[PDB]
């Protein structure tokens, strides 16, 4: 079994590169336009709309917008089973805060959090991870008494 994975990566694709050293395929959202997924999958977000020094999770422009779009359609939410954010830690407070909003906000956990393209650490830590994440999933399937 693979587990799922969803990413967005702007221009810069720092993300993109990310998850490319992950060596685990994964569904990329668009810059513009619908998709849906079927499985369920984690999530691998960057972080925008940083400025502000004592921030707060609901102010908009953390999350990328075409994320929040992805995440409009109820079959793709449904979906969602946890986060990763990417960011830079000269923001201090708002370091991948995208992270923040995302597992509050849908109420899935926050896996883990890297800067740009990631680390052979980050990328060593994803992958122990995301194995261990749905390993776990396996307690909690349907009885079958
Ligand atoms: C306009 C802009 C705003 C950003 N805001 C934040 C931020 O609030 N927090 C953070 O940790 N990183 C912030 N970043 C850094 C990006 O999250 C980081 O460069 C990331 O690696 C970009 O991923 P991508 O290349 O896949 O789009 C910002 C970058 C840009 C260009």
């Amino acid at each position: 079994t693979v587990g799922g994975l969803v990413y967005f990566s702007s221009v810069s694709e720092y993300t993109h590169r990310f998850v490319e050293k992950l060596g685990l395929p994964a569904t990329r959202i668009p810059l513009h336009g619908r998709i849906e997924v079927d499985e369920p999958y984690v999530l691998i977000l960057p972080t925008y709309g940083g400025g502000r020094a004592t921030p707060d999770i609901n102010h908009g422009g953390y999350v990328p917008k075409q994320v929040i779009a992805f995440l409009n359609n109820e079959h793709n939410r449904s979906l969602l089973r946890g986060v990763i954010a990417a960011g830079n830690t000269n923001f201090g407070a708002e370091f991948a805060y995208a992270g923040n909003v995302v597992s509050r906000k849908c109420g899935v956990p926050y896996l883990y959090r890297f800067e740009l393209m990631g680390t052979p650490d980050d990328v060593e830590a994803v992958r122990a991870g995301l194995a261990d994440f749905w390993k776990e999933q396996t307690c909690h399937l349907p009885s079958q008494l």
